[PDB]
């Protein structure tokens, strides 16, 4: 038993990380087939970050302006183009350990696993939620971005997220794999508004059940709720409102524990008006809420891949 | 910047996990060179496990009852002897797969990865600590068994751990990979007292520094202090002492950032005495200790591998 944040095994997107390079900028690229995925960014300097036009800069790259390296290994670059945000760099040889693989665009308050990666080589993995505003709370230094997120299917890749911009505020944005922003950003460096952000009420019931499944009980309350009385308390303490199709995904969670979702959100209900009192809740002296319900599932059934 | 709880890579671990079977029992292991290593406790029944002989119970078993899968491959097994509490079997192909390694006892308060596995198969991957008292509090259900801890340098892989029991506190044990229990744990299903653990210092002071790198300073106090007397606070609080070792290697952030170790001590010994006051710390409500001061300074200075 026990329950742990944890990321997918990494090794099939670290066989897909490569080095783009074009004039000073370097970054990291996504190697799948004959194409290179990497932030169109990587064309500009400094400078040109303060205020783009991505046309007209890209108008005065070609072809051999973009070193692309696989370890030592690489690409000679046929061809590039704009997608978006995003530039695909056609390279003449395919690469031999590209995995199954599709390009996602996930929702709100899905998780997935970041591969943190510098001069295309990985740093570290680690489980991230998009928040309801559509930002990432990452760990990207200064050369991070061309790293992407990623959700395991037994053999497939799906790739959702690709890294463009720390904000001044600290948070992070990024694109899915056609290079559309998630949420209102842009690639500019300049000031831009987040909005409100916003706590994953299904999420943290999962967890919650996750905590009972794991013995921690002691939050198991006395009282039932309705949903919209329930979803008067969220709209007081910014949580999404609950939905019935949130009740739904929840069910296996009920069926497993005995304990209906209502009912978790009556518990949940007298954790946001009362806090914890000190206590915690699988090691967590917080409320938390990057768990999908299908996270909860895999973790207590052991779902493998490869 | 931000700051989080991250993994090392894991493919070169993948690659080296395969299924172990012995009779009715099956559990993981790890194939390195032409060796398969993994708990000797794959040769016992469920009743074995209640008190079991291990030299009498591996002599009813020959090379040819040990049934070992690499995916779909196949090693011939050659060889079995019985290390401490690990099995070595010999096998008749090298994996061509095995990344240049070491095995490596850690210390107390070091940290590590684990690639929790199933019927050989890399389920997820997540950072761990060793606690002072030799378990650690990781995420394994039944077939976990075999799954392996390890650190990287560059492309060396140091395999640290393999996972043994969960003791019926729901805490965890294992050996390094000579076999030999971390803590006074014995690869039996009796009851076991892990013993008092305590908070590991240094890791939490390292922390501490990360959050000030990352901007998070409102636990910056006004006071210092002294070796004896944080020490006496630290007792109080069952947090391990901290010594002049500790401070020698808390050394470097203590330059970056411009606070003296001793500073960082006498925000401590607030924080302990009077808690967080419903603040957080890089996302926390906890003072947290599962981050080395060389895990601080590699996510703050971006190191990479392969």
């Amino acid at each position: 038993s026990g329950f742990r944040k944890m990321a997918f095994p990494s090794g099939k997107v670290e066989g897909c990380m490569v080095q783009v390079t074009c004039g000073t900028t370097t970054l990291n690229g996504l190697w799948l087939d004959d194409v290179v995925y990497c932030p169109r960014h990587v064309i500009c300097t400094s400078e040109d970050m303060l205020n783009p036009n991505y046309e007209d800069l890209l108008i005065r790259k070609s072809n051999h302006n973009f070193l692309v390296q696989a370890g030592n290994v690489q690409l000679r670059v046929i061809g590039h183009s704009m997608q978006n945000c995003v530039l695909k760099l056609k390279v003449d040889t395919a690469n031999p350990k590209t995995p199954k693989y599709k390009f996602v665009r996930i929702q709100p308050g899905q998780t997935f696993s970041v591969l943190a990666c510098y001069n295309g080589s990985p740093s570290g993995v680690y489980q991230c939620a998009m928040r309801p505003n559509f930002t990432i709370k990452g760990s990207f230094l200064n050369g991070s971005c061309g790293s992407v997120g990623f959700n395991i299917d037994y053999d497939c890749v799906s790739f959702c997220y690709m890294h463009h911009m720390e904000l001044p505020t600290g948070v992070h944005a990024g694109t899915d794999l056609e290079g559309n922003f998630y949420g209102p950003f842009v690639d500019r460096q300049t000031a831009q508004a987040a909005g409100t952000d916003t706590t994953i009420t299904v999420n943290v019931l999962a967890w919650l059940y996750a905590a009972v499944i794991n013995g921690d009980r002691w939050f198991l309350n006395r009282f039932t709720t309705t949903l919209n009385d329930f979803n008067l308390v969220a709209m007081k303490y910014n949580y999404e409102p609950l939905t019935q199709d949130h009740v739904d995904i929840l069910g296996p969670l009920s069926a497993q524990t005995g304990i209906a979702v209502l009912d978790m959100c009556a518990s949940l209900k007298e954790l946001l008006q009362n806090g914890m009192n000190g206590r915690t809740i699988l090691g967590s002296a917080l409320l938390e809420d990057e768990f999908t319900p299908f996270d909860v599932v895999r973790q207590c059934s052991g779902v493998t891949f490869q």
